[PDB]
């Protein structure tokens, strides 16, 4: 009983879960996708335009829940175009497995034509990176790759000489370790440690929660506990589908891509309950610079008062660890500090709603969101790039635990939503997915949503054409001391996207938004993919990491300067809402 | 409030239990060792002769239980020194600090003297290598260094300029994480699994149990469970001491360094308990070649099924799952399995006592094993060296948990007897260590002796000096064709020791060894070190990877030469002892 | 016709010339090194006691005139231990082939014993760095790494699994290049370049030639050259040999290793003729800083400019610029510029040979290097270690052209002593070698010794025990600011010469330090390796990069205690020479 390499591994990926390979087919890749389909074999070949593409969907297909992905390079530069998509699935620790093509054996180290040494490509960033030695091992090697992808979370090399696959062995010659994965349940927090965060909790004047995706499927409970001792919530730009859009103790998140309560809570608070986050820019900006007591909870060891002083640490489950705190934690009746708080983030939705609802005039990015907010399926799938206009919609998007919303968060490479929305519709075949883009990050990928097209995997593409980069525009002033130089035409996406048998739309005044969102939405639901071009200003988000409103930190003609540029005339400075309720800021002044 | 930024790494190196660096002063390196001993501060520096044994040292600290170890290199020569001791823990999974010291900050990139990249030496192995591009962030980077090379178990790498640590900055600008330093707690097996184990087991008519380091600390509990289901043990080079070295079932281990009773035994086997190994030869030779069913008990997903095909997969730690097992599942009365097992074990332990008791002739590695274990206390820590000689000391030590038993098993690098003595003595400083070398591995390392004399930190060290390579002198007949050319003359060691300020013995007949090692022993009780140059024969450990005595597997010219040759007449094949029980071998024939 | 692969192999190193393999023999080189010496085959073995030891012989080998080197490592460990070695022969642009042995072909990425990924080993500081994909082309890589290693200067690697060398192919399967083996003859300079560098020659009123080793085999050229344009000469650490020590108008070498001329003439200097030099201390130590006019001669055009802005930049070989310059410039019959330098020199020479002929005291190694000045042969090969001891050699080993001195230069290791003396006298049998060391780097190598001992290599080993690291001990003050902390006992080094069949002595008295050399050198001439142990005192070579003479730069107390710490009361600052001959110093106030 004899069986093809490339129909076991087949097999192999197929007990894994891994029933979708993406990427471009081509020689060095054949004989492993010649097996494909065999002997009731259910992996199938997703095509891409740009393998890059077909990287960052295997990847993103896993940040969406779905099945472990694999994307293949073909021998040299097919390999090396799926860089972007491994380093962001290697920053963000997703179980990816990457299948390198390579000239025949007898070609290696011939010199021969685009033979070369690729081990040196990833093996940097990759949890496992091995050129397989001969034919008869490819089987155990795809395998432990896959094995090792999960168990590691992260990047699993495999350098496959093109004619391995071709051989034929017994099939008592392989075998899948699929059965025996196993994963840990969730750790149990020690009461020692619960016991010392609840001691801090009771006794904090001003405690907030600060949530990363730590805390996703918890959302509910964070919400009760901060109602409990009346903690205000502060969430990270990958966290916001935790919390209920309108929570009413939802401060946002700090920092640029933030919302203005978040960033003048954290100056403020005493205690903060660092929940299941890893927040990059702590450091640097010194997010916790006035912070007394800092609690943290983390199921990872190596995060452990890595980005401040733990007075108290946790290890374990921040679900676990949530429930034991709400458990045994004293309830608080009233507070100021909750008061205030609860009327400084009023006062901002009250900005960002009045914006969102204009209702004549000159397309704005807030408006595109009203319209996504208004037709939008209540478990809607957001894959957003990397950009000014589309990092903002964590300001603007009204969703819950029942929406997902992923990007590249860290690496943070452009490029990455059409790749996300591939992932996503591939898991959930029924379920509405968003892919909102810059038009900078559109140039890099919309040659791939033709792929959407192609494989019948309908999905909405938003695009933001503002010319100048937004973000860049913001770099040159604040950074830097001279002008600019971000210019960009305006090319016509509709009728690009017409042209790979998707169906264009394109906007421009506020007044016509919510029709061709309509349209658009009602598009998708007859099976097409949409691009609707999204011609907004050059109006950029406020900034909330340099709020110019308090008269102690700011000048009278900087704050009215500060608030003609972003229509903010009714934004409160938090210290003021502190004052009424009888508190002082702790730092101002 | 200042501090200086040595000291500042300083503190922060004792607040994580890491009081011990290893390595030679200079330059690259002064401002960091500067500051040692300063405001109370309890680091010490352990000055060694070549930094790869203070690599080595730092490493077999921590293997032999004792703190974090920390190495450093000069920049350049002194950091790639520490290569072997690196790779050994890399391969190991063995938690340590490196600190390569660098050109100042002001040279880097300009081509200087002895400046370099020094990046990409260690990138490939390390869990965590950064080049410090400040002054200022050498503490948090150290203390990361820390917390990453005991969460990720492995070796976290730093290259210091060496301008940074006399910097001096505020102390609220620095922290030390080890506050927060937290460990997961045995995990618990899912019953499901223990329970398919239980049925396996229960069914099975010739179970073993194959356990590696997995199982420390639980011998007694193994040794319970194998006698309850009368189940043969089976152990790993590196778990000896795990257990009773006379316990009655105790088959030894397969393979090469190992007993003839396991090498038999896995061949017959039909149910393996692999508890807690990663056992390297499965594979490659056919270990479980003739097994029926594969339990497999491990603490990492990532070994679940790697080393071949589980029935039964049991992710949680040894300990628990043993005792559950044990537990749950049925005793055994009497099984002929056991029965000719028990006789084949001591079939061989007749032969290896007589070859330990001989009383007259020139000396051999039997004898001279025969004499430690006549004179070591019951606690003795062994430090085992790479080599034929060393190597075969699980066949002849007579260990038992009291005892620990280290060396570089995997990667296998010569050189690591004499640092794994001082690691272990700087651990452990009123307890007695030995060091087994032989002749080759001690060349590369014995101008260290020194080190343990100028420290006063006493251990005996067994020198093997056979000329050739005992071990190489098996692999030039057994692989190859042609003659071999490993000689080497016989330098004086003795001699040497004393030239260090160390005790000398020399011995080459078995009728002087008592009295040597006594003498040797007493003199190390007197607090110095000794060094027993044993002058032993060419004499090879019988081959138990290729037991020539079965008259159905080999001829009667190749038994008769066999026997002679390793002085073997009395040893028995298996297969008589199964058959004598009314059973038949699986496989011969 | 068929042959073996291993002994294809040999052919192809014999045909290179690379009829010296240094290494250990072991299980995965055996295949290679069982094919040695077969039909007619010249390639010899060299075994070392430590793989670093081999390494740096193969690569000292070539720096001595020698044949290519190659240089062994088994898999894991054994290639680990090259290291120093290899990254001293990178950094040296000398030409080097190691083979990296590994686990047999079917082993590999099964994570079987001691089998790892060896690629990433050394794939940084390589010109060549492969994994053999199968047996059959083991001959054409090994022929192409000695290909590569000659035309790139540098080390070329090979993994090579053990089983390949064992497999058998036809004669007409192979072939070697080495009959093609060409080279590039010495490059002519553009005469235009020649001419602008003979410009500002002519009209330059303090010019200097500063020459590094692109002028070796040139000196007695640039002798003419100095006097006949009365411009003194300054050399590089590495370029001593190239000039007649007592010639009238060598300065020396500028910063630490240097003389105190250099030092002064280089700060007072006008026009620098840089020929053949990449002196790497340039810009970081501002040797340059007071100079006019920059000339350059070199043959890499990676070089010109590169040390510092060229005003004349020459593309050829040294000798021919040299030669070129010295017939078109213009002859100079006195020079007050010239004149000062001599003087300046002459009072220098003064101070090291009243240093060097001391007649009783506590020995120093100025009265070594007298012993070695009188008794050694007019060609000696010198192989100088690294430290403050061995390198200050330069300021009294009375070296021409006839004599070869060597070090590890760049990268600086520690131990390179030793191996050059292997190298030297497997190159040059019947010339008398001399390995100058430090006790601590001979702590890192003496059991090496007894590999010149048993392969009949006789060498002269001069050992400094000056407990504490000289160079070391001017770390701590000039840079630090706390103490030190760099003992060492001290061990019979002749002691152990005798154990390991070698010719020891001790000395440390100036008066026995004659006739303990001559019997040495005797000692030598009968075929022994001799050890002298030369117990010298804690002193310091003078510090001419901070010479506290000049009353206009130091204070009276300063110049006061630098004379009597360094005997210097005679030394004159070279600024009282410039004014004696009517020049002003154009720095000092
Ligand atoms: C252009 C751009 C701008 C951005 N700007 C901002 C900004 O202004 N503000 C901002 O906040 N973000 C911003 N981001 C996102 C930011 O870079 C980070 O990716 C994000 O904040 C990290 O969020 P996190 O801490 O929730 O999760 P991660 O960094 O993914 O870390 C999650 C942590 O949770 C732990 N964990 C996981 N599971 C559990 C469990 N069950 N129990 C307990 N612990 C668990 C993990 O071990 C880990 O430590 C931006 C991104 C881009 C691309
Ligand atoms: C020259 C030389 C020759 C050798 N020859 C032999 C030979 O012939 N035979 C031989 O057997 N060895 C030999 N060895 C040793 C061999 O190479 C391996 O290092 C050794 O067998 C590995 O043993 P192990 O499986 O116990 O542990 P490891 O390889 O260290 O693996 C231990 C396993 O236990 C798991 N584990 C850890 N803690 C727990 C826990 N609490 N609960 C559950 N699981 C846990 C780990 O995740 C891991 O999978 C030799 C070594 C050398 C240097
Ligand atoms: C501990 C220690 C201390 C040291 N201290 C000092 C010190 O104080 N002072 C000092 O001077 N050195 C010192 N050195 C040596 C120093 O580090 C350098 O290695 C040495 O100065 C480099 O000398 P170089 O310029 O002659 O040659 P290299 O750096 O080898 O460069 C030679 C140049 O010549 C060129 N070249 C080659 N052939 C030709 C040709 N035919 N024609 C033209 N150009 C050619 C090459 O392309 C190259 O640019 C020390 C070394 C050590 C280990
Ligand atoms: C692949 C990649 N290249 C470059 C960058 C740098 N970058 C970050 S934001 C940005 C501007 C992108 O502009 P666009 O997508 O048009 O978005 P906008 O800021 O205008 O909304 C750039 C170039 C990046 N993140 N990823
Ligand atoms: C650093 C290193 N170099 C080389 C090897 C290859 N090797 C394995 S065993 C061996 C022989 C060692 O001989 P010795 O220590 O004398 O022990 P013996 O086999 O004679 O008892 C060698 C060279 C290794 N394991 N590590
Ligand atoms: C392999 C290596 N390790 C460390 C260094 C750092 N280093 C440079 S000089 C020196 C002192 C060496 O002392 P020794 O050989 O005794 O010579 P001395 O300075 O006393 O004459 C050291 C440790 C180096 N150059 N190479
Ligand atoms: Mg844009
Ligand atoms: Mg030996
Ligand atoms: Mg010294």
């Amino acid at each position: 009983n004899k069986i093809n390499i490339g129909l076991a591994v087949m097999k192999i990926l197929e007990s894994w879960g891994a029933d979708t390979i993406y990427g471009i087919p081509s020689g060095t890749l054949s004989s492993l996708m010649d097996a494909m389909g065999e002997e009731e074999n259910n992996v199938k070949f997703l095509q891409v335009k740009h393998e890059e593409v077909g990287a960052m969907a295997a990847v993103m297909q896993s940040k969406f829940g779905g099945n472990l992905g694999v994307t293949v390079g073909s021998g040299g530069p097919g390999a090396s175009h799926l860089i972007n998509g491994l380093y962001d699935a290697a920053m963000d620790n997703i179980p990816v497995v990457a299948i390198l093509g390579s000239r025949p054996q007898r070609e290696l180290n011939m010199d021969a034509f685009q033979e070369l040494n690729q081990n040196p490509m990833y093996d940097h960033i990759a949890v496992y990176n091995r050129r397989v030695a001969y034919a008869e091992q490819l089987p155990k090697l795809v395998d432990e790759a896959a094995r090792m992808a999960i168990a590691k979370r992260g990047v699993a090399v495999l350098e496959v000489p093109g004619d391995f696959a071709k051989v034929e062995i017994d099939n008592d010659q392989w075998y899948s370790s699929a059965n025996s994965l196993r994963k840990y349940a969730p750790i149990a927090p020690a009461a020692q440690d619960i016991d010392a965060a609840v001691e801090l909790l009771n006794n904090s004047k001003r405690p907030v929660i600060y949530a990363g995706i730590g805390t996703m499927g918890h959302g509910p409970a964070v919400q009760e506990l901060a109602r409990k001792i009346k903690a205000p919530v502060i969430t990270t730009g990958k966290n916001f589908e935790t919390f209920e859009w309108d929570f009413e103790a939802l401060t946002g998140s700090t920092y640029r891509v933030g919302w203005k309560p978040a960033n003048e809570t954290i100056l403020e608070a005493d205690t903060v309950l660092f929940a299941g986050s890893n927040f990059p820019f702590s450091e640097v900006e010194g997010t916790f610079r006035n912070v007394d007591n800092f609690i943290q909870i983390d199921i990872d060891p190596a995060m452990l008062g890595k980005r401040h002083h733990a007075d108290v640490a946790i290890l374990g489950d921040a679900a676990l660890a949530i429930d034991e705190i709400l458990n045994k934690v004293d309830a608080v009746e009233e507070s100021a500090w909750w008061t205030a708080n609860l009327k400084n983030i009023a006062n901002w939705r009250e900005y960002i709603n009045m914006l969102e609802t204009k209702e004549e005039g000159d397309l704005q990015f807030y408006q595109v969101y009203n319209a996504i907010n208004n037709h939008a399926d209540e478990d809607a799938i957001y894959s957003i790039d990397v950009g000014n206009s589309t990092q903002t919609s964590i300001r603007h998007l009204h969703m819950t635990p029942k929406n997902m919303w992923r990007t590249s968060p860290l690496f943070a490479t452009m490029g990455i939503a059409i790749p996300g929305g591939l992932g996503a519709k591939n898991t959930y075949p029924d379920r509405q997915v968003w892919n909102i883009i810059g038009d900078g990050a559109f140039s890099m990928t919309y040659p791939d949503v033709v792929t959407n097209v192609r494989y019948n995997m309908p999905v909405i593409n938003v695009v933001f054409s503002n010319t100048e980069y937004a973000f860049i525009k913001n770099k040159y002033e604040d950074t830097n001391k001279n002008l600019f130089g971000v210019d960009f035409t305006d090319v016509d996406y509709a009728k690009i996207a017409e042209a790979q048998g998707a169906k264009g739309f394109t906007v421009s005044r506020i007044e016509d938004m919510d029709r061709v969102m309509a349209e658009a939405v009602a598009a998708n639901k007859a099976g097409h993919t949409v691009v609707i071009d999204c011609k907004i200003t050059q109006d950029r988000p406020i900034p909330v990491e340099t709020l110019k409103l308090d008269s102690k930190l700011y000048s009278e003609d900087e704050i009215k300067a500060y608030k003609e540029r972003y229509e903010a005339a009714n934004l409160v400075p938090f210290r003021e809402y502190l004052e009424a309720e009888g508190l002082e800021s702790k730092y101002i002044k």
